[PDB]
């Protein structure tokens, strides 16, 4: 009787993921006045989460529904290798994105002359092959398999598709998506966050007769409760094993998808973007 009821859902969610990527990423191209050299970040993870919600969210909702993964051996490690490479791609130009505004407000007088179109382009495709590194090559090449004999079965059975993983694989991957770029958010805000307090209370001095902190703390709320939990329990259960349950980890995977439909309504308040967007209407 609840089938459908989760279908519903998936197919609302994978709608609206699709037209706040493609809305973002048209209306970038279409206007000439919102093509700027800060905004090309933006156009890279609107297209990242474009193809992380056209191809990965319906093959593992269908895997979900039917609970068979009727596809073929070989495309399964290609839709993990995309999910992986998808995430790492959106950490790593979520925190780009933020170094970008920290050089911006921190140091000024120099930020013009020191960023130009081509270092942007440079940065972005380094980023990418960061991220393709740890993405297609431990995968497609066959590594990281588990050494206890459950799921191995699952290995050679071509119906059966589930994730396991080495500890070492898991590990390294958790430290290299998610736990650096969030300790350089939280220094680049921390350092944000009281430059603007000084600055606040230098104009509070000087004229006698927060926005920053809402601001920031609605984009740190929302990364952190998204992402958080996820690596958190991907960094335990390989150590120690029994400890959680495969509902709850996948569970929270889901939950953790929830982040990309979110980018677009979150970094997009500018006034010339709500031109653009009322230009379409
Ligand atoms: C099946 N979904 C996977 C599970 C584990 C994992 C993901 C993304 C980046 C990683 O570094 C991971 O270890 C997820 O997309």
């Amino acid at each position: 009787v609840w089938v459908v009821g989760m279908g519903i859902v998936m197919s609302l969610i994978v709608l609206a993921i699709v037209f706040g990527n493609v809305l973002v990423i048209t209306a970038i191209a279409k206007f000439e006045r919102l093509q700027t050299v800060t905004n090309y970040f933006i156009t890279s993870l609107a297209c990242a989460d474009l193809v992380m919600g056209l191809a990965v969210v319906p093959f593992g909702a269908a895997h979900i529904l039917t609970k068979t993964w009727t596809f073929g051996n070989f495309w399964c490690e290609f839709w993990t290798s995309i999910d992986v490479l998808c995430v790492t791609a959106s950490i790593e130009t979520l925190c780009v994105i933020a170094v970008d505004r920290y050089f911006a407000i921190t140091s000024p007088f120099k930020y013009q002359s020191l960023l130009t179109k081509n270092k942007a382009r440079v940065i972005i495709l380094m980023v990418w092959i960061v991220s393709g590194l740890t993405s297609f090559l431990p995968i497609q090449m066959h590594w990281y398999r588990a050494t206890h004999q459950e799921a191995i079965n699952c290995y050679a059975e071509e119906t059966c598709c589930d994730f396991f993983t080495n500890q070492a694989y898991a590990i390294a991957s958790s430290i290299v998506s998610f736990y650096v770029p969030l300790v350089i958010m939280v220094f680049v805000y921390s350092r944000v966050f009281q430059e603007a307090k000084r600055q606040l209370q230098k104009i509070d001095k000087s004229e006698g007769r927060h926005k920053a902190l809402k601001t920031l703390g609605i984009i740190m709320g929302t990364f952190t409760l998204c992402w958080l939990p996820f690596f958190i329990v991907n960094i335990v259960h390989v150590i120690q094993d029994n400890l959680i349950r495969k509902e709850v980890y996948i569970l929270l995977n889901w939950i953790g998808y929830v982040n990309s439909g979110f980018n677009p309504l979150i970094y997009c308040r500018s006034p010339d973007f709500r031109i653009a967007f009322q230009e379409l209407l």
